[PDB]
């Protein structure tokens, strides 16, 4: 067990629950503290990051962040699931037109409300016979088999999720997401080369504060720093008029915590990487 701190973000296998991912890569890396920001559906493919040590501290900034889905619905047909996996209960001839299409999916775009929210963007990739292809960017807490299901009643064809696959959490580059066999062939290659594992797989890592992303980053110089990291809030010209921010120190901009404009305009530390002294 070793202490390693970072995000590993993980495009997890169709099936796979978020847990037993979890449990893998926290294997992999030898991590002795290892957690996930929400479980992402099982039957889903896509980013599932995992923070390591110091970085589950941040957890919460990811939980309520926004995400990215590419999903593809079978229309004519609604589900007892909403979804691909399970028999048909309502099957219906699919004969909207394209200009309902467009105005069906207008309904989905801006701030909605669910029973099974905001959609930044709804991207109409294709329709295709009885098949929908489209990609959505939403708010935390957005029910994707309830948007599809709603949209197949409006269309009144029905329609339930066939695909589902998340792009993205937060801004984290999809390009920088790996898959569980690509971990394990780096395993093998150190093994083979005779050196740590560590040393191939830590550089895929993001920063331990990335899970704050969605927050602007406040440089401070060590001078101001240690009063900070004591617990006192600091004047800092750059720093935003309001809001959570993460905060770093020194020319290499090590992060030491979360902070957060107080009345005053300065910055006060709200989750500190260092605890306080008694």
């Amino acid at each position: 067990g070793r202490d390693i701190n970072g995000v590993l973000l993980l495009d997890k296998p169709q099936g796979m629950s978020s847990n037993d991912a979890l449990q893998k890569v926290k294997r992999i890396y030898n991590a002795n503290r290892a957690g996930h920001t929400g479980a992402l559906d099982p039957l889903a493919t896509g980013m599932l990051p995992i923070c390591l040590g110091e970085a589950t501290k941040f957890s919460q900034y990811l939980l309520d962040s926004d995400k990215r889905y590419r999903v593809i619905a079978r229309l004519g047909q609604r589900t007892d699931t909403s979804d691909a996996d399970g028999q048909i209960v309502e099957e219906r001839p699919v004969t909207f037109s394209a200009e309902q299409l467009a105005a069906a999916l207008d309904t989905f775009r801006g701030d909605i409300e669910q029973i099974p929210i905001t959609v930044y963007e709804l991207l109409f990739i294709r329709h295709e016979g009885n098949e929908l292809e489209l990609e959505i960017h939403c708010s935390k807490g957005t029910y994707i088999r309830t948007i599809i299901d709603d949209l197949g009643e409006k269309l009144g064809c029905g329609a339930h999720v066939i695909y589902l696959r998340r792009l993205a959490v937060s801004k984290y580059p999809v390009e920088r997401m790996v898959t569980l066999e690509h971990l394990r062939e780096l395993v093998e290659q150190a093994e083979q080369q005779d050196i740590p594992a560590a040393e191939l797989l830590d550089p895929l890592l993001m920063p331990m504060d990335s899970p704050a992303s969605d927050y602007p980053v406040v440089n401070l110089p060590l001078t101001s720093s240690v009063y900070f990291k004591n617990g006192n809030p600091v004047r800092t010209s750059g720093a935003p008029l309001e809001g959570l921010v993460r905060v770093t120190e020194g020319e290499n901009g090590k992060f030491i915590g979360m902070g957060e404009i107080d009345d005053e305009g300065r910055v006060a530390p709200r989750r500190l990487v260092v605890e306080y002294p008694a």
